[PDB]
């Protein structure tokens, strides 16, 4: 054809595998989508003659190179660098304590210095060999064309929340970042774990320990099969006793083997590049008058601020805070921000129970769902809590549901709308140990003797009322806090969002524009593995 | 097609991969940008007949060589040489004690000298091999001559606050400076770190450390991977264990590995060229009537103006006062120039409070922002400091808001203005311990017990009211300097703005012109990593 | 096409890579643009038949070479040699003791010599090859001719200060030389320094101990790598344990390295050749009427004078005054000149301070900046003097400012004119050290406890009035000069400008046709490194 193959046919030359333009999710270090476009117009060429561009981009060549001799030691897992992504996620000072704590990467290392009591040791060859960028003059891709114009064409009709479930669909495909910056090149890179007593007994040799391991580096690359290596002799055998693992990885040219020279693996360092760090700008930036022609001028400037909300709505869902310190008890695994809510110490409490009722506000006939919202009390039963209720509003939304109705051989569809809130229970000022809520396997199901039933149409978290076996699994409780209002208990809503000192925080039951918590001692709750990201959509759809 | 390929067609000769005319950031050394133009208009080689070159340059050949047998020292980190940016960091005498310290390759030296109390050492190998400049007449590029006239555009219509957002789009995509020199050519740099305690118990063989320095440097290019050199006899005993790191760095021609000779090094040096040393000009002499043929006279001598004080704003916002000095307690680490403020006894203080109002001056009818403003004590409540306010300004500006009115079928959008101020309090003259406040992890939140409250729509800075665990985590305060006022609390605006003797300034909240501060002695705000540069834009777009 | 290309698809040859005709940057030597032109008429080659010339250059060859075996010492870095510009340095008598004194080369020796009581020693290979220059009947280029009329069209119709500033940018764009002659060739070019003690006490063999560093040179030239070189038995055991640093450099032919012998490198000495030496005539030489044909004759002579004196401010703004004797006290680093100003006892004085107001002669109306102008005393106020003022002059001159007038739809521009001059104070007679002054880190702040107040509009200089803390970092005034008068404090404008015995000058604050200076004693302003050369521009443009 004539485009991209007719270039090729003229000249005889490759083509540069490496492009900026595409899409870059922030918190999980991985690329999709092409938000920009190139099109291989008429021909051209990098200066030096080896590969073949776009028409708009320009290439600055650097051919640099790095070998260091040393290794060195990036302790305090909660701020690392990542040595492939380093340009971009530190940028703008945005919310950046979480920025990184979900890559392929990250997640291996916190689960090796914690369990083995551990501390890193890095060492790299870097070569560096080009940089693109492209030219502020550009235009938007035809895909991403087409959808912008729907984002706005159901926006200049007056209806929100059928906006912000295409304005999450977005942040899906295409990312949160924009990456205007990258550079060929290769690496060579071998990490390794030490024990943390080791580390302190020799301090006056911290010049000695790494000395060694950059020494060794090059017996691995430089030799064969066997062990005719001189390190074997003095301070090695006091290392090689204390390291928990380790690994060599490359990212580019040949795949590696040990026995190759290092003259070999880089004399076929041509044709086989990859990025190895990038920097960009936001996704609300290149939504701008000058970039859209057609669409009209105080319009534009709706649809900056409503993928805005939607990308920060995405950031503040999967963080979690928490104790972070190692030595402590109550060590909360699976908390990646730090709280510094450590050290204090705890008191019981009790719990009431909770029964829910519905209302019915606006439907008048023909609705039938006010019985699937109904759940009584275990304990009393009607609308009479025990001692301890205080009225708190923590909930108020619409759930809708449709129905095919027979109007005659033709057929109109109509939808009823609605209101609920639950309810909750609490010990009311000091009640002895007696008539006390004893509160819960990785199943559907709590544990032998306790009963569970349903709350808010997916969750469940069990009553029981026992006092010989319900002591086998019962964990004491701490209280909820919310979207919208606080927990009372803390300060022994006009106070904070958090659970006072020797709890934890757990998520539950996302539900149409912020979500739920509690929070439980529990010593259990914490162990197993890392959790992966929880990904958009979270408003379902409304059914017009 | 006619063009770059028609010459190459012809005489099959490479292309010359280093060209002057494109834009370059000052502070963090990196290109960007084409702010001239090149075409290859009829046809051109040097006169050497080895490469094409574009219509307008001129190249005069030098082929120099160096080779040093001895290293040399280089101390004081707070002025250095960067070995590849030397000619256009210390031109002008501009504000050049800030230029080069955002670079790449200064951050990591900084990193390396404040943690084992080092100091650096270097010794290359240069092979200057050319050098290109422009002839005087020239023309815009294509690109930055429509972006020229849209900056004269807005501003023929009377917009201040709308071209000053222009402007500082185009120091974001151009540079601060024009290069128009380069060089090309290879390096060969080998750095290296020594403690400090080694260059001074034997100072009368300093010519005898640099001397074995430079002899053990061939002997890592010149042999193989094993160890048959002679350096390992006398002296390079005592050396060899003060040392920290190491690392051999190239940027020029073939890639380096310890094994080639340096015959084989430099014979493949052609077609693999790169800058080494450039030198320019500011961005705002290349404005002038004899530039831009079409546009007006006086007019363009404005333009010259507004985008001079844009790239003086980037100088200013990035800067950090404090002391420097290693050996003195409360040493500023993250802190780039001096400031001599050292050597000052501290003494403690009090701090009030800060309640915010509204004001609502132009709003009449249909404007409903005023609420979102409160702020309370925490305190005593309303307009009731307790002893200590005396009025200063601080702040003025306005804070804008639009809404979309129905005017009926048809739709006109109009905004509406206002303006802002918050309050403060302090000591009033003597107020004993009693009634004190005790001011405030990586995290949103304060620690356990205190309690945020907003304060300028984005940051906290928390406020406590306790007397056993406020203590734990308390920090005395300083005082709050700004852009016109200055802080009262010194010399126990008639005054300068800086803080007193024993405490660090810090950046906070910049806002729609210039920004606001505040110091406190920590002892732990200064540790972490070295932050990235604060790029533009700044002030945010009005809507019309 | 035709021109250039058309001669050598004919007789297959290089062209000749160095051409005189360009200009030449006298105190930094570095060459840019094209004063005269070329142009490759119909066809030559130099006689022997391997290069292809210019239509109007003549070649006469040499063909001549150098090889000496002992080195030569000279010492007294006040005057040198530079090894590349000899001829042309030192041409005509003028002022010619700051004549390089701002090369790369040059730079780097002072460096060396004043930090280890150095004296230097050179050894060098010339293989000189060719000689060219030019016939008189000769034109000037197209790109020169353009912007000599406009120096010309400015000046015909009577605007002073419209032309001088269009003189200053030929300056910097053309040099101040023009060089007419050249040669091709090589050289190998061995520096080193050694003690400054060695050399005097063994005096009777001086012969002996050059002997041997020519010696020693061609060992590292024409062996390998190894040591097996025979100057290592009787007397280079006291030699290699004085010398600081060495280097070798070449800058011709194939890059150098330690193991061709001395045959291999002259035979590739063809097609890689450079300037060596060269000499020309100053550029007010080559303004002629028999040079330019179409402007009148008693223009042409105005033009050739307000080009000399632009050239002549060049040589005069950076050059520096004070001692140079290295083993006296007050050793006044950063100076190129001497004066012979050592050997001067001091003596303090006092000073008094500075207030400035405006006078506001030809603004009527609509004049706002007046109160930009103010500036009070920071020990009296209002207008007097404590003691000690008597009437010098100092200055005069214009400041200007335009301002957007609206006449109404049309708008005409319109600037006013003004007059200022500051105030100064000292001690009277004989004032006891009550009530005096003190006097003042790399900032743009004073030390702590200092004040700063603006003078001219951008420097600072600060005043203190404080006798505990002040005395930490307080400096002895010695006294202003200027353009025009003289300092009165020297000979305890009748007297000369300059500063009496045991200060040093500075320069500081160049404004509008000659610059003002102070001095003072320090002992820490010398310190430091050697700045660059200020380039021109120096007279702001009027606005017309
Ligand atoms: C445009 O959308 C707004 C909501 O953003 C609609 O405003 C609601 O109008 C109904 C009655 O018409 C009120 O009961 C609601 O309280 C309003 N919402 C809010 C948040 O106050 C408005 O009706 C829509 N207009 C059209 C033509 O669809
Ligand atoms: C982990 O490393 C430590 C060093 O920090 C090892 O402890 C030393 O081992 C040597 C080897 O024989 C002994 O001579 C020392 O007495 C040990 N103690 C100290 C304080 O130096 C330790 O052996 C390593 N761990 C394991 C399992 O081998
Ligand atoms: C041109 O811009 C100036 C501001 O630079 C405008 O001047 C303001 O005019 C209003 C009333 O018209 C005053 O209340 C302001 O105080 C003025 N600004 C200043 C800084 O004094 C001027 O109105 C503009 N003219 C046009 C036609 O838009
Ligand atoms: C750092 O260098 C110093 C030299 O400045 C070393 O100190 C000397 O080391 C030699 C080696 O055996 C001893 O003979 C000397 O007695 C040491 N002291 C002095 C004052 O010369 C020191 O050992 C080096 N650091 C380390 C960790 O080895
Ligand atoms: C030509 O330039 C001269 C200055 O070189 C002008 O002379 C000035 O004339 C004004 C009044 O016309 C006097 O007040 C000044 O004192 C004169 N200058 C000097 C230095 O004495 C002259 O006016 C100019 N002529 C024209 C036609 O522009
Ligand atoms: C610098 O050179 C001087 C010679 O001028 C050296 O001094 C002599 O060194 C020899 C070598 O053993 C001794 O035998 C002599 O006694 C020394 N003194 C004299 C007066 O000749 C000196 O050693 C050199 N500097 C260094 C650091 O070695």
């Amino acid at each position: 054809e004539v485009g991209v193959q007719k270039c090729k046919n003229a000249l005889k030359l490759p083509v540069l595998e490496v492009l900026p333009g595409g899409g870059w999710d922030n918190l999980r270090n991985v690329d999709m989508g092409r938000v920009m476009e190139l099109t291989y117009s008429n021909c051209r060429t990098t200066e030096d003659g080896q590969y073949i561009i776009p028409d708009e981009i320009f290439t600055i060549p650097q051919k640099q190179s790095n070998l260091e001799m040393n290794s060195e030691i990036l302790e305090s897992w909660a701020n690392y660098q990542s040595s492939t992504s380093y340009s971009i996620n530190t940028e703008l000072s945005l919310f950046s304590k979480v920025n990184g704590k979900f890559s392929t990467e990250f997640q291996r290392m916190k689960t090796l210095q914690v369990k083995d009591q551990a501390i890193t040791t890095r060492v790299q060859v870097r070569n560096l060999v080009y940089t693109v960028k492209i030219n502020p003059t550009l235009e938007l891709s035809s895909g991403f064309r087409k959808e912008l114009l729907d984002i706005s064409d159901r926006l200049e009709n007056n209806q929100t929340r059928m906006a912000t479930y295409l304005a999450e669909l977005l942040v899906l495909n295409y990312g949160t970042h924009v990456t205007t910056s990258v550079d060929a090149g290769a690496a060579l890179i071998q990490e390794d774990h030490l024990r943390a007593s080791f580390l302190q007994d020799s301090q006056s040799s911290r010049s000695a320990v790494t000395a060694s391991a950059g020494l060794a580096f090059q017996n691995t690359v430089n030799f064969k099969f066997e062990e005719n290596y001189t390190s074997q002799n003095v301070l090695t055998k006091s290392y090689l006793s204390n390291r928990t693992n380790s690994r060599v990885q490359s990212i580019g040219g040949v795949p590696f083997y040990p026995g190759i020279t290092l003259q070999a693996w880089q004399q076929g360092i041509t044709n086989h590049l990859v990025a190895i760090d990038r920097s960009g700008l936001p996704l609300h930036f290149f939504i701008n008058p000058n970039m859209l022609p057609d669409l009209p001028g105080p319009l534009v400037k709706k649809v900056s601020k409503t993928v805005e909300t939607a990308v920060k709505r995405y950031y503040t869902f999967n963080t979690y805070p928490g104790c972070t310190d190692l030595n402590s008890p109550n060590f909360n695994f699976q908390a990646n921000t730090d709280d510094g809510s450590c050290e204090g110490k705890m008191t019981n409490f009790s719990f009431g129970g909770v029964y829910q009722e519905c209302t019915q506000l606006s439907g008048n006939r023909d609705v039938l769902l006010c019985q699937k919202l109904e759940q009584k009390n275990p304990l009393t039963g009607d609308f009479s809590c025990p001692s301890g209720y205080s009225p708190v509003h923590l909930l108020s939304q619409i759930h809708e549901e449709g129905y095919n109705h027979l109007e005659c051989c033709e057929d109109v569809f109509q939808v009823a709308k609605a209101e609920f809130r639950a309810f909750w229970c609490v010990a009311s000022s000091q009640v002895p140990e007696n008539s006390g809520l004893l509160f819960g396997t990785n199943a559907q199901s709590c544990p032998a003797g306790y009963f569970p039933l349903r709350l808010f149409e997916n969750l469940k978290v069990c009553v029981s009322q026992d006092y010989e076996l319900g002591s086998r699994f019962a964990v004491p409780f701490g209280g909820f806090f919310s979207c919208t209002v606080g927990n009372p208990l803390v300060d022994p809503a006009p106070s904070l969002k958090k659970c006072p000192g020797g709890f934890s925080q757990h998520p539950a039951l996302i539900s149409d524009g912020c979500q739920v918590s509690y929070c439980v001692k529990s010593g259990l709750f914490t162990g197993g593995s890392l959790p992966p990201a929880r990904l958009p959509p979270f408003t379902r759809p409304p059914l017009m």
